[PDB]
């Protein structure tokens, strides 16, 4: 079956595990986050295509084994939290790590501004749109809490993989 291997990266506590578990289990993780990084699989229909997603949840430095885990990704979600400025600034470092590991400057990737249920945001949508457009990648706002945008972010990443 058609399989899309996706990897979720970004700074601590931006919601990588929460986005992943929302996609897989439709559940919002409140207190019990996996903390230990794992791989999750699910058969979904994306734009009429039945396919399998394998999602690797990553930890929020450099490791040869982490490169080995990341090298298997076909596409990447770079997640920040819209109420945490440092996590947005950190996006540059995660994108640099992907480019190195994939040996490419055009890796299928989506910028994810998570926690968009929080109207008390420190990163404005316009700033993230600017950054995304300068990278040449989509930008999607998500909430793992309300589930808004969650499937949109993963499926848009699949679309980027398809057209690469
Ligand atoms: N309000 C709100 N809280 C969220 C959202 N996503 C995650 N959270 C909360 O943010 C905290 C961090 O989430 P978590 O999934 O553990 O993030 P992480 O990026 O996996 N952290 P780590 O880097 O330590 O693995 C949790 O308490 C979670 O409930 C969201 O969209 N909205
Ligand atoms: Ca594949
Ligand atoms: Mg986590």
């Amino acid at each position: 079956m058609t399989e899309y291997k996706l990897v979720v990266v970004g700074a601590g506590d931006v919601g990588k595990s929460a986005l992943t578990i929302q996609l897989i289990q439709n559940h919002f993780v409140d207190e019990y986050d996996p903390t230990i990084e794992d791989s999750y699989r699910k058969q979904v229909v994306i734009d009429g295509e039945t396919c399998l997603l394998d999602i690797l949840d990553t930890a929020g430095e450099y490791s040869a084994m982490r490169d080995q885990y990341m090298r298997t990704g076909e596409g990447f979600l770079c997640v920040f939290a819209i109420n945490n400025t440092k996590s947005f600034e950190d996006i540059h470092q995660y994108r640099e790590q992907i480019k190195r590991v994939k040996d490419s400057d055009d890796v299928p990737m989506v910028l994810v501004g998570n926690k968009c249920d929080l109207a008390a945001r420190t990163v404005e949508s316009r700033q993230a749109q600017d950054l995304a457009r300068s990278y040449g990648i989509p930008y999607i706002e998500t909430s793992a809490k309300t589930r808004q945008g969650v499937e949109d972010a993963f499926y848009t990443l699949v679309r980027e993989i398809r057209q690469h």
